[PDB]
């Protein structure tokens, strides 16, 4: 039938948050406009696995998820080659068989950058005491900021039937 549109989450593009409270936003059965978390941004570096960037934004999905934070260069060069890292291991990971793409932006902003260096999440995880999380957020005002990217993670899942997310020509 006649599909919904998906609210894009400028509010959050404009000011990613910190990766140790990175923000979720779920498309599904609706319609999108891609071309707001990718080729209106400033882009520093889009790398994409399983779909081609030029394709990326022309079909539908079963479903599409927006991951958002922020990022420095050690942590996203790390990110981009699979590294670990304090990033990885204690704020975001990117899931197994990942299908999809890491869409990273110019912020123009060097700032506290607030990463958790401990307590170990799972791929697709966060952290989620939110007293430690204070005392990352907290912490990060008495380390050295950071020069700092905006990152989109854009998860797809394939078209399976009716219910897609498509895109806005
Ligand atoms: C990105 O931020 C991290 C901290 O979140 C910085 O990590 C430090 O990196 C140096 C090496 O450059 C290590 O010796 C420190 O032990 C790291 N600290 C922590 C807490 O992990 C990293 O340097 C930053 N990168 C840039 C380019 O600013």
């Amino acid at each position: 039938g006649i599909q919904s549109y998906c609210t894009p989450p400028y509010s959050v593009l404009q000011d990613p948050p910190q990766p140790v409270v990175w923000r979720r936003y779920m498309l599904y059965d609706c319609v999108f406009d891609f071309t707001v978390v990718v080729d209106s941004l400033p882009t520093h570096q889009l790398q994409c696995y399983g779909v081609s960037p030029r394709r990326l934004a022309s079909m539908c999905y079963g479903s599409v998820t927006l991951d958002v934070m922020r990022i420095n260069e050690t942590h996203l060069n790390n990110l981009f080659n699979r590294v670990p890292d304090t990033f990885s291991l204690y704020n975001y990971a990117l899931p197994d068989n990942f299908y999809g793409c890491l869409h990273a932006f110019y912020l123009n902003s060097t700032a506290p950058y607030a990463v958790a260096n401990r307590f170990p999440i799972k791929p697709g995880g966060r952290q989620s005491n939110s007293a430690f999380i204070d005392t990352v957020i907290n912490a990060a005002h008495y380390s050295p900021f950071s020069y700092v990217y905006g990152l989109a993670v854009i998860t797809l899942k394939p078209a399976a039937g009716s219910k897609l997310v498509c895109p806005v020509a």
